[PDB]
């Protein structure tokens, strides 16, 4: 399960229930074509790791959140423990978002 | 001055208007960081380059040109001439940006 963030608000609340559990949070456009490709391996891969709390962010909706991140590429993976940014990937390397999710779990 | 296309049929006038020139595109979103650094630099290159025509595109206001020119990374520089795309630069190198006018106009 990949949850959808609808505002800020609604980011803190899912960082807090989140608890010790590592973060990832996919920053995504519906006209990024590298973003459709890889939305479905991350879908999979939040159904198998319950311990790691998949999120993502529509950066068209929520403007005010992208801006806070300082978004460039996409997609940004943003990996985030006790509400603090642990790492960052831009682009949709599949590998290289295993290898931190590894390091960082 | 840079002028901000504001649909995909407004982006064919503006193709066209700039008739032989080497145009350049920047699509950019008010949420980028890099995107807000170079935009001054652009506006001043767009003063001083009679035979180079600059565009830009906002990404969330204009959704149906990013994805039908698969922008991935802000801001992203698209080059055209004649109605035909010549390169393309990801992320705000300013040199290479130069030297790929330089190359085209």
């Amino acid at each position: 399960m990949v949850y959808q963030v609808k505002d800020q608000e609604d980011f803190t609340k899912q960082l807090n229930e989140a608890g010790n559990k590592l973060v990832v949070i996919d920053f995504y456009a519906t006209w990024c074509g590298p973003c459709k490709m890889i939305a479905p391996k991350l879908e999979e891969l939040s159904q198998s790791m319950s311990d790691v709390v998949f999120l993502k962010v529509d950066v068209d909706e929520c403007e005010d959140i992208a801006q806070d991140n300082q978004i460039a590429c996409m997609p940004t993976f943003l990996f985030m423990k006790n509400g603090q940014k642990l790492d960052s990937l831009s682009g949709a390397n599949y590998d290289k978002l295993l290898e931190l999710v590894e390091k960082n779990k």
